């Protein structure tokens, strides 16, 4: 191909730092927003003061959780290493590749420490960009509230640049440090690529080891904090619980979202490389095509720069009406941008021919055929999402049926949004089946990762949507507590309902884009445990298949009484708070908000030990025990159910919650029929839209973790697997 | 070569369906020596009268659909199984041996036909004659309570058990007969007999998908049509109609899905073996091994069912149940043990994907065994999950003096983490038989299941009876004795018919597979690669069908009880009388809007289950085919245990309080409290999933499977016609 070994190696770390430069001219230009304009003062030192107390619980929340996670990464890469070393016997003898029999590879051993390694790298990446993410997102709510005064646009602008940040540290971080990983790896590895690609593949499995944390741990408490919403019999400042959920607001959705995003990108990239060193162009050695994944990546950061400018500086906005599509415009300039981008990429960096492994044979592949296979990702990614909107949001038919059910009944208004989640998945799932049949065909699984860097090539602007929305719950809600005008509340307000409708289309990018990494892995897996048929029929891997399609039904089963549980935890805690600090439950002293983060944060954690040891010992218990023929079935299974739970739930929490904040919203005829702002109707909606609290932001979110992390995990301890395969079956 | 001779057997089947049946018919005519102050006896006449002017309106609305479909689907049946020898009428050589000579491929797709109307002929039947003694015998329970318990519950529990054994006898005495009739044409072509017999299945199941969707959708359209604006009292004719609709979900739906159940393993035992030692040979008491199994049921469950007759407080209740149980399980081991001895071979081959594999009669033994144990633990571990006795649904009960969100969020939570145990205990029963027999085990020990279907049934089918005494003294307005008298049935009937359900789930993912795999072997296809494209967006396909067969049972009975309570209005508003006081309201409408509602709402997820073969199996292969039946059944038993245990909680929950009956459901519950309240909203959401969207998801799972079985030759000749195009 056209681009060069150097022209790739110089052109990515351009475009990351590119990345990272435009993030910190943005966050400058948020930091110009000092906490003239101001009207009036003693608001504004009202609002400081929620802002420090934001910060006071987001600084204590990420200190609990690392408490764990170096607990949890130390014992875990110790684990990693002892397991892949054991292949080899620890040998310092360089063995024959796993591969092409003829030439001689580095030592399993070299892998256990290179995968332990990257393992560090990852989860300290996921670490990272979520930690500058909760610090941004912490500085910009109240400079968000603030800019409010000066009218939508100028408020709005000042919160999408932040959102901005995230997404762009993030993305060009994860890739950044990929990227260096390879090449500090590439040096010890030499010509065994596939070697090299077998240890970067840890990478992956860091980031989603720690998304385990972030979206399973830091969505129990999220949830737990905003289902803290409990009398008798004291929405005050005074409630520690209520500024421990604004807190949430932005665990849930950057540090959560961040880290299954990043977790999904990275994971995908590794079972894009692992796939590509076992094909033409890892064989040959021709890294401007091993690394077409990372030009595609690249380049989306150059591509969503641009289109974050349209958004920012181009047009810019005046009515409200106005806003909600400007973040939608967002993701169709794009994904139309990304198109035309990942065309050059293909052209530039691609030969005309290749050939893509499968199951032995290799492949051919035209490579204008990757270009429809990260194509049908873009695309489907963009589609997945609107479906999603229509089905999450108020503007469209279904999330008023739910609105019309809450004047018949409480019992009604759940059960016509579980009926409406429920029929959410048809078109994301026939959407993801194309994407397959369409990339399984073209390239094989090389294909299948290839379309799930498709749906995450857009991941700056991505993020910065998903980021944008509880930036917007933190102006809203400091809005609210510091007591503002009128006239401001209802712009932050405006802000609010648009990010609500923005952050279900979030949840629905994710919950397809994890399939189509899950499943990449997945083959990936299979490629390396070198499995070349998966019989439904062999009884080894049904009664695999069955247990693995329960997995998502148990793991969810946690994550609910997890969350259920933890926000009584937080009740009684803040009890607790009143009922020993003096001058709380009088109004002369606040409460000790830290702590009340804390005392739930551990509770949380604590609750999702058991979920994540289902995700992480299930392919442990059963890949030693059973085959990996076995471990298989569990692997496809815990995909199929999964996904539809992941849908179903997180659309269903999404829907009810839109149907409140509409009847709230009183902006129709119907709005205002249903909404008085405490209504008969709207008691209905709101007990609705609590139960979907969890299903929304923990039980939903958390399941496409279960199936990434346990594809991910069985990718890399698939020679443990191989080496030391059904233990119960020796025996028998 | 079996001990039993080959008359043997052919005499011993239909004396144990007849001597069902005589007992049956004794035991109806026992519950007639009931004869039905002043004023109150009348009142529970007043109510028995318009129960049946009810039901028997429902059945007859019902019935201008099923004859009306039966029919058309039996042109489409003859018509597809028809052209694949291209309505040929000269004999072809067997698949099973290339040797020897089969019959013409129009002569199964004829008899098929036969035997398709034989099995919704009776699914109709034994659900005809079901409601005819739950509607019967339901006031019969209510007066019997002015002499005692155990003399109400005894007259209530043998009513059940008459329908229990009438659907047993009933089933099993059509199957054996369709066979002598087409064994006659057949004669020694034994898998082109056995191939046509498979449609009886495909009947038992499509009047299932009548019973238990649409009579489904129904019954909690009705239960759920418990609505104000504006106001137990029968001028409101939806407080009767529900009446109707706990009898109807529970004794149609529950006969015909157990019916259906029942045939299609039953079906899917005698194709595989029809291939296998037995059926090659031609030695019947070892085919009809399955008829064996099922004809020894009916008399170990008579000798059980005596035991909750003749040979034993209100505590003492519950128990009378889970012994019921408990006995036919122990029984029936013994039972079949000597079916086993007394009608097997020492050894043989079972076909399964082209190998005749060693298999000896032990082994086949351990197969019904390893099934009628699970079906035993299966509903124990549902009761510790949907029982007010046991501790997770006191938690849910707790959850209600939190929030109204709490009580759902830790039902959510509880049907959830509810299936691991039933999953591990169906897939422990699959490792087992695969091995033992091959597919011929799990068809076996899908029968080994529904083995003890006789009395299983009867716990099923008094539940409903139970409630309707509970109500029949409510609307009667009857001695406070008698109130907590029969309400101690109508819990003790909770728990059991919750049981019962998850029972049926059991059964169904193991016949769905017994099925799967016989579609499999008449399909011809040696491998179903996950790998491969054609398959896997099969199986993610199949895992999305019940998530979207859900979605249209759910907002199905959503706006169906919205409709019952759009005709309640009505109602009050045209009739002279209602709304004051001078004529009670016409009950007999009161159904027939609502039903045909039901049934028209039935009908697009009724579509959903029945094309998906059809377009699936035309447009791409059998090996998509296959991909699809392996995801909706792995995915759509979870959503089915999830459902039907996260209702059957919030009930029992709401059940608990109402009870009072310990001093934490005192602490939740005066009778209307703000606990009492959540736990109803939860109870009321719980409805259709209880009786609607959860036990109507089986249904998916078995009726996708023998559709598929049978119409699998036409899938195969004219298969992937998109695949070919291209
Ligand atoms: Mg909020
Ligand atoms: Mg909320
Ligand atoms: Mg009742
Ligand atoms: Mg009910």
């Amino acid at each position: 191909a056209i681009l060069p070994d150097l022209g790739t190696e110089i052109l990515i770390p351009v475009c990351a730092v590119i990345g990272i430069a435009f993030a910190l001219f943005q966050w400058l230009l948020v930091s110009k927003v000092k906490l003239e304009g101001i009207n009036d003062h003693n608001v504004v030192v009202k609002c400081a003061e929620i802002q420090n107390a934001i910060s006071e619980g987001a600084t204590s929340f990420l200190f609990t959780e690392y408490k764990y996670v170096g607990i949890f990464m130390v014992a875990f890469a110790i684990l990693i290493f002892l397991f892949l070393g054991s292949v080899e016997g620890f040998s310092t003898s360089p063995q024959a590749c796993s591969y092409d029999k003829t030439k001689t590879c580095k030592p399993a051993l070299a892998t256990a420490i290179f995968s332990t390694v990257s393992f560090l790298l990852g989860g300290v990446t996921s670490l990272v960009s979520g930690f500058l993410g909760m610090k941004i997102a912490t500085y910009a709510n109240a400079r968000t509230t603030l800019e409010a005064r000066k009218g939508v646009g100028k408020a709005f602008i000042t919160a999408f640049r932040s959102g901005a940040v995230m997404g762009f540290l993030l993305a060009a971080n994860g890739l950044l440090v990929l990227y260096i990983a390879i090449n500090l790896f590439k040096i010890y590895y030499g010509d065994d690529w596939g070697g090299l690609f077998e240890a970067i593949t840890g990478y992956g499995l860091g980031g989603s080891s720690m998304a385990l944390f972030g979206r399973v741990g830091g969505g129990i408490y999220t949830k737990a904090a905003d289902v803290g919403a409990d009398l008798v019999g004291k929405d005050d400042p005074r409630n520690p619980a209520v500024i421990a959920d604004n807190v949430g607001d932005n665990v849930g959705d950057i540090a959560g979202m961040g880290s299954d995003l990043f977790g999904s990108y990275a994971e995908s990239s590794c079972a894009a490389l692992v796939v590509a060193s076992i094909s033409s162009f890892g064989l040959n050695h021709e890294l401007t095509a091993m690394l077409y994944p990372l030009i595609v990546s690249s380049v989306g950061i150059l591509v969503c720069l641009l289109t974050t400018l349209f958004a920012t500086d181009f047009f810019e906005i005046k009515a409200v009406k106005e806003i909600e599509p400007a973040l939608k415009k967002q993701l169709v300039i794009s994904t139309v941008l990304m198109t035309i981008g990942v065309a050059v990429v293909s052209f530039v960096a691609l030969p005309t021919s290749f050939t893509i492994f499968n199951f032995g044979v290799q492949k051919d592949v035209k490579s204008w055929q990757l270009f429809l296979c990260v194509a049908v990702g873009l695309w489907a990614g963009l589609i997945i999402g609107f479906v999603t909107e229509y089905y999450t949001s108020n503007a469209y038919s279904p999330v008023q049926d739910v609105a019309d059910s809450c004047r018949t009944g409480a019992a009604t208004n759940v059960i016509f949004g579980l009926a409406l989640g429920y029929k959410s998945v048809i078109i994301p799932i026939f959407a993801i089946a194309i994407s397959i049949f369409v990339s399984f065909t073209f390239a094989a699984m090389y294909g299948i990762a290839v379309a799930a860097l498709g749906m995450l090539s857009t991941i700056a602007t991505g993020l910065a949507i998903d980021a944008y929305g509880p930036i917007s719950d933190n102006a809203g809600g400091i809005a609210e507590m510091a007591g503002m005008s009128h006239r401001i509340r209802e712009r932050t307000d405006a802000l609010d309902a648009a990010g609500n409708t923005t952050a279900a289309i979030g949840k629905g990018f994710a919950i397809g884009s994890a399939a189509l990494v899950s499943l990449a892995l997945f083959g990936a897996f299979v490629s390396r445990a070198s499995i070349t048929t998966v019989d439904v029929l062999t009884p080894k891997v049904f009664i695999g298949l069955i247990v693995g399609a329960m997995l998502p039904y148990w793991f969810s089963a946690m994550t609910m009484k997890s969350v259920g549980s933890a926000a009584l935890k937080m009740v009684e805690e803040v009890r607790r708070q009143f009922n020993t600090i003096p001058g709380l439950m009088e109004g002369t002293a606040k409460p000790d908000y830290a702590t009340c983060v804390k005392i739930s944060t551990d509770a949380s954690i604590k609750e999702m030990i058991p979920p994540g040891a289902l995700v992480m010992l299930t392919p442990l218990v059963v890949g030693i025990l059973f085959g990996v023929e076995t471990l298989s079935g569990v692997l496809a299974g815990s995909l199929v159910s999964g996904v539809q739970i992941a849908i179903s739930a997180s659309n269903t929490g999404g829907a009810w919650d839109n149907a409140k904040k509409y009847i709230e919203a009183g902006a129709s005829e119907h709005a205002r029929s249903l909404g008085p702002k405490g209504s008969d109707c709207h008691k209905a909606a709101v007990i609705g839209d609590t139960i979907g609290d969890p299903l929304k932001d923990t039980s939903g979110p958390s399941l496409n973790i279960l199936i990434k992390l346990m594809a991910v995990e069985s990718l890399v301890f698939a020679p443990f697997f191989a080496t030391h395969g059904g233990l119960l079956f020796k025996i028998f």
